[PDB]
Order: C-alpha cells, then structure tokens, then sequence
C-alpha cells in the first residue's frame, strides 16, 4: 500500500505515488520529476489531476501520452493555490524539470518535500529563506559519510580535457556516452561543444531531449549518426562487447572508441581524486567511469539540513531496512546537536 512518507498530512495530497492504484482520499497527485521509480504507473489512462513543472508536463504528454486535460504545470518560484492550499515549486538541481515542493498547511505548518535533489548553497537564497519549515521529506540517497564526490564543474572539466586530447591525437576516434534516463545532459553536450560536433542519438532519445526547453538545442543534437563524432547509446551497451559491435556499425569511419559511463558513486571515490581516474581498456576501446552525481553528497546534505533546522525529518530513500533507517536517524541527531536546534 502507499507508504506514509509519500503522503502530505493535512491535505489530500500525495507525492510520487502513481503505482498503488487509486490512493483512498487523494485529491491531487504531485510528480517531482520524470524518472521511472517516481512516475511508475502513469499512462494515457490516468484520470486524476497531476501537478508538476512545465518540463515534466511536456514529458508526460509526449512520452507517456497522458491527456492534456489532467496535466497541471506550475511555474517555479511562484505562490500557487491547489485545492485550497498554497504551494511553491523550487528548482531541485537534479535532472531537467525536477522540483522541490513547499506546502503551507491551513493550520500553519510548513512542509518541504525535496523530491530528488543535489543540495546547493544557492538554495539558501530562494523563497526558502523567508519562513520556517517544520517538516522535511528528505532525499537521503547518499546519507553516509563515505559518500564524497567532486563538484559537477570539476567532473565536466576532466571529461572535456580528456575527450579533446584524444580526438586531437587521433581524428578517427569516436566518443560514446551512455544514458538511461533524463539527467546529466551536460556531460555529452560539453564534450560535443569542445569537439565542434552535434551529438547523435536514436529518434526516441532525440524526442526526449526536445521536451526539455534547453536553449539552442536544435544546434547541439541530431538523429544523423554519420555526421556526428559524439554518439549516445543506452547505458547497457557501454561495455566492450556492446562497443566493439557499435564500432562495426560505423563502417570503418572510426578505429578507436573513448566511452564515458557517468555513474553515481563508486568506491574508488573513498581513495582516488578526479585528476587520478583511469579507464578500463581492451584493444582500441577505453571506458571511463566518471562520478557525475545529481544527488547531494553527505556533506552537502548535512549543510542544507543544518541551515534549514527542521523540527522533524522524514527520509524518502534507503527506508527499506532497519539498519539503514537507524543509521540515518543517528546522523540526523548528530547534526542537530552540533548545530543547536
Ligand atoms: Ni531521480
């Protein structure tokens, strides 16, 4: 049944709760972003109101065929009224169109649901600075101190320099980047930009990117693989077998592949720096795993919470085991005692 951490008390609202059938007493279903574990269950047959960002609404209409009359897009950074309750959508610094949601309950309680987010100091100057938040429904994906990772800027710098150097040394090398969802577009777009190429991809993925309101996107992507030297493939295909195969398909236009797999975290982060990453190589194929995260590190998450000083925290990730839940609750108590709220 719908878990309690997907329900907003004092309202008939749910968040990211589309796979439970009809949730008894739900008058409005919010969707934070277009990732499959969150939208799971939506289709052209859904007939309740869905509240979301403009970008998420484009994706619901064009990729899932949800009917327009049930899509309610809201602008960001704007006080809006939904079924008599004041709400605001904030940028979550996750994937395109991802939001956090502030609910102002009739009784005076203020609730923030982060959806999926990568905490950033910029959030400390949004409409969040303007009032107190009593309850926080928190993306705890990486809530343990082993999870450190570099800035997104540092990671894109590494990828751009690596690709530029490789292709300048060998003009017959192909760059391949893996994907399985929206998010992390900067990786492939930054590389294509430094190389003066467009990124080539399947028709389904091209359609997905045309939903995202990215400025000048017609200048950066294409469905013509042959005119492109940065290809996007399914993440499943980013291995030596899948890449040797793909190389055959280009008909000797290329003799070398350099591939990037933008992972979340991998345990080489506990030891190694970004400057010291190395690929796995077989023959003329090299695969780089790069730690490009669209979720908070442990320290980024801790700073956000110690800034916000909520009265109660409700985790939304890693809630399935007692040992995970207990460990997270220990970190929350440390944070509160260190900061004095
Ligand atoms: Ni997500």
């Amino acid at each position: 049944t719908c878990p309690f951490y997907k329900k907003i008390p004092g309202t008939g609202f749910t968040v990211d709760a589309f796979q439970y059938g009809v949730v008894e007493g739900c008058t409005a279903y919010f969707l934070t972003h277009f990732h499959s574990d969150h939208y799971a269950g939506l289709s052209k047959h859904f007939t309740f109101p869905v509240y979301c960002s403009e970008i998420t609404g484009n994706l619901l209409k064009n990729k899932l065929h949800v009917q327009e009359q049930y899509i309610h897009p809201l602008p960001l950074d704007t006080e809006c009224i939904v079924n008599g309750v004041k709400v605001v959508l904030l940028d979550a610094n996750h994937c395109p169109g991802a939001v956090m949601i502030l609910f102002y309950l009739p009784n005076g309680t203020v609730i923030l649901h982060t959806g999926d987010f990568r905490a950033d100091p910029s959030m400390e100057r949004s409409l969040l600075a303007d009032q107190k938040v009593h309850m926080l429904y928190l993306d705890t994906t990486y809530c343990s101190p082993e999870y450190t990772f570099p800035s997104q800027q540092e990671v894109i710098r590494f990828a751009i320099n690596t690709a530029f150097e490789a292709v300048t040394l060998n003009p017959h090398a192909l760059v391949v980047c893996g994907t399985y969802s929206i998010g992390k577009e900067k990786v492939f777009l930054a590389i294509a930009d430094v190389l003066g190429s467009k990124v080539g991809m399947s028709q389904e993925k091209y359609k997905t990117l045309q939903c995202l309101n990215i400025p000048e996107i017609n200048s950066l992507i294409t469905t013509d693989m042959c005119s492109s030297l940065v290809h996007l493939l399914p993440m499943m295909q980013i291995n030596f077998k899948g890449l040797q195969s793909h190389l055959k398909k280009c008909g000797g236009k290329y003799n070398q592949i350099l591939a990037f797999r933008p992972t979340g975290w991998t345990h080489s982060n506990k030891f190694t720096r970004i400057a010291d990453v190395i690929p796995q190589t077989k023959g003329n194929i090299s695969i780089y795993g790069i730690p490009y995260s669209e979720h908070s590190s442990y320290l980024e998450m801790k700073r956000f919470v110690q800034w916000l000083k909520p009265q109660k925290i409700i985790p939304t990730v890693n809630v399935g085991t007692w040992k995970s839940r207990s460990t997270m609750e220990k970190y929350f108590r440390e944070w509160k005692l260190e900061a004095g709220y």
